[PDB]
DNA sequence: ATACGCGGCCGCCCATCAGAATCCCGGTGCCGAGGCCGCTCAATTGGTCGTAGACAGCTCTAGCACCGCTTAAACGCACGTACGCGCT
């Protein structure tokens, strides 16, 4: 389930919703919620340490 | 009248009993992961429809290349002036 299937530490089923409610393009590409959680986690980790 | 005795005082080394101080073991407070949890409202699940957008065909602009006549602009150097910058 999202983190699982994706294999990330970030919420994949949270940024998908905001990107569709922000109202960016007409519909949303399937690519992004998942990809978009990934880089975010990556940045998150780069600072903490 | 005249000579002997001594008396506590005292420096001396020498003895006894308490207090100061270092080491052998310590309790205490603060910070940060943990656990617990629970009412719940946002994500997920299973599902339909339709429409963007991938994709293949097509044609039809414009970006490339290439050349040579013409010449304005760059080049390099020579000479000195009037600033950069150092000192006071």
């Amino acid at each position: 389930t999202r983190s699982s299937r994706a294999g990330l530490q970030f919420p994949v089923g949270r940024v998908h919703r905001l990107l569709r409610k922000g109202n960016y393009a007409e519909r949303v590409g399937a690519g992004a919620p998942v990809y978009l959680a990934a880089v975010l986690e990556y940045l998150t980790a780069e600072i903490l340490e």
